């Protein structure tokens, strides 16, 4: 019935920067070979897609933006052979070629077909499959999940279960398996040890959780909100401090906290300062440092390499380090026999319509993650 | 003839920066509790020591440098379980206390008593053991060894095979030690790997040592004095080339080399602008880089946090990682027993009295190691 057609319907088009999405009517072509048609059923608010919004992260613009989100497969194009018309599926905006040597990596998952490195905006064929006002728009991250239809790759889709909760699974396209990820298997948080997580918002909960469940015996919650550390608590924090508490630097307070600087340290923010910070308050000899937060466009900080050469190892990841499709369906398959839990990330819903009023509850601070319904 | 009583001998004094070395008479005294008097026997030229004269590395002056070496006991404090009077020793400028919490550590190798991150120059009791004309003088990383003799604390010497030839093994002390632990343990290179080492001296030579020990399946040598070639190829390194010969930072030369990146990346000189060129020329998603190189004084590097947030590894060390009184006497019976070779490292042998003569030669970039013999 609609297999082969275009698909008009209503988009968040991000029309330039510093605006409210425009909530309109959009054209959707059907998916070419290897693309896959997506109605999508629900999509979380992350703060990677404000960074869009405020400049944070450059990306072509206008632009259909979203990435962490969940729908029911509308249509396949010639040659797919992973996912069918009528499946559940989470939409990979890190993909998984399978093919390239990062793919064939054992440890790697920054596959290079991504569209994060050097943004176009496209397909991975190098065009747009959506039109509005009868102008081009650009794709965000290869998936493009502010909108009812979205056409995505093969290799950036993932089948899962399909009695998954789709309003509750899509956090698992991006903000729990990120956070989750950095701490079991970027940072491997050792049983018994020592963590400092700064910032506290979607990712920065799931950084604790994967810290509790590795067998952390503290886990310190860092942020300026403190009305973010009571669910820090709930999921895992053994205390929360708030560096414009104190009179010193924060990484010194840390320090003294856990008797000479922490196991293991996650900056889970987007700051210059906070990645210096965080790789400080980690034991000089022994410590581990995982960038997660975003920075702003190509900006570049400054560091003593001092703190590197007494013997700290510091890194970073994309999506928590998993192999986007090999991970997602074993994420859902976990979440459905309750190994996690997904609920206290979820503070708002609201419907796609009040996209905007969604955007505003996270930058006042008031929200986690706010789930949007198609 | 000696125990209990001051000793007078020839020492290499360094009165002030940017100086040659004056070698006078100095009063060495005698051991106290804890302490261990050592007769020099052979002391190799490193980087480090020069980085002393030059201002590059600060600690408190006038001071007997050295640090590279090996000698013979001649008597040792009340309290003093771990050597004899005649044992052969190694002093170790990283100490192994065995009682800190980086010391109990499986991985660390800081030990918390070392004199690196806040140099006083002196004894762990915080008064020296050296005087020269008259006035006290400065302790180098708890070692000194530019003196016919020494005192160091007994966490900071290790007892090795008495068969031990020191006019050899006296590089187990640190130019070998650090580059070979900095392949083998730091950064735990694979077989079948590619390699990319900035620095073909010592250090350098040694990090390859390692990486073929490793298996690696290939190992770029990298150095602005293309005299290092020559011996980098022999100990292991399957290319060599020099950042000047080309148009294009070497950093985009090596990715290309590499199909995209390297395995593994070794900054081995001590530099801002080649630490950050070893990591990026490092592969993105899954490459491993270890700073090893001496930055100049208190100066910050800048660098792009998005290097990291792909999935690099950053990481640096003293000593290779190795817990020094624990590795020093195993390294020293896996010499004897042929594991690794120390002669392609040595290219000039000069009596002590031509300690001047032996850093000439060094900041000519004419030798790799001099061993300097009492
Ligand atoms: N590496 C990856 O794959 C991913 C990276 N990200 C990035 O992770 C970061 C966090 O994302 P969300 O949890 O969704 O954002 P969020 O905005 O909900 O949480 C950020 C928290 O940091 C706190 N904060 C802000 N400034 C602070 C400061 N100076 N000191 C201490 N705390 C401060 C805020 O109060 C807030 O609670 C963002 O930068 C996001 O773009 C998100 C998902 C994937
Ligand atoms: N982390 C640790 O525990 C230790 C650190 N070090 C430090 O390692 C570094 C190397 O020590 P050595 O091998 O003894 O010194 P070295 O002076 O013999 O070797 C340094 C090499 O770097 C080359 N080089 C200089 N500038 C270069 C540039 N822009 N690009 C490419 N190559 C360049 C030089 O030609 C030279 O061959 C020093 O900074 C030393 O202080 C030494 C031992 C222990
Ligand atoms: O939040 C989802 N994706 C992010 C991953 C880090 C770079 C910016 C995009
Ligand atoms: O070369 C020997 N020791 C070095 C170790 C790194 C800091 C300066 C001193
Ligand atoms: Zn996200
Ligand atoms: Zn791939
Ligand atoms: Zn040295
Ligand atoms: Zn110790």
């Amino acid at each position: 019935s609609t297999a082969g057609k275009v698909i008009k319907c209503k988009a968040a088009v991000l029309w330039e920067e510093k605006k409210p999405f425009s909530i309109e009517e959009v054209e959707v072509a059907p998916p070419k070979a290897h693309e896959v048609r997506i109605k999508m059923v629900a999509t979380g608010i992350c703060r990677s897609d404000d960074h869009v919004v405020s400049g944070t992260l450059v990306t072509p613009l206008p632009v259909i933006a979203g990435h962490e989100a969940a729908g029911i497969v509308e249509s396949i194009g010639e040659g797919v052979t992973t996912v069918r018309p009528g499946d559940k599926v989470i939409p990979l905006y890190t993909p998984q070629c399978g093919k390239c040597r990062v793919c064939k990596h054992p440890e790697g998952n920054f596959c290079l077909k991504n569209d994060l490195s050097m943004p176009r905006g496209t397909m991975q064929d190098g065009t747009s499959r959506f039109t509005c006002r009868g102008k081009p728009i650009h794709h965000f991250l290869g998936t493009s999940t502010f909108s009812q239809y979205t056409v995505v790759d093969e290799i950036s889709v993932a089948k899962i279960d399909a009695a998954s909760p789709l309003e509750k699974v899509c956090l698992i396209g991006c903000g729990f398996s990120t956070g989750y990820g950095s701490a079991v298997k970027v940072a491997k948080v050792t049983q018994g040890s020592t963590c400092a997580v700064f910032g506290l918002g979607g990712v920065g909960l799931s950084v604790i959780m994967g810290c509790k469940a590795a067998g952390a015996a503290r886990i310190i919650g860092v942020d300026i909100n403190k009305d973010k550390f009571a669910k820090a608590k709930e999921v895992g924090a053994t205390e929360c401090v708030n560096p414009q508490d104190y009179k010193k630097p924060i990484q010194e307070v840390l320090t003294e906290m856990s008797n000479g600087g922490v196991d293991f340290s996650f900056e889970v923010i987007g700051r210059l300062d906070t990645m210096v910070t965080a790789l400080s308050c980690c034991q000089e000899a022994y410590g581990v440092s995982v960038i997660v937060g975003v920075p702003p466009d190509s900006q570049n900080l400054s560091m003593n390499p001092m703190l590197l050469l007494s013997g700290r190892t510091w890194k970073g990841a994309i999506f928590g380090g998993f192999k986007s499709k090999d991970s997602v369906p074993k994420l859902v398959a976990d979440f459905m026999a309750k190994k996690f839990a997904l609920d206290p990330l979820i503070t708002h819903v609201l419907p796609f319509e009040k996209i905007n009023e969604g955007f505003d509850l996270l930058r006042s601070g008031e929200s986690i993650r706010t789930i949007l319904t198609f």
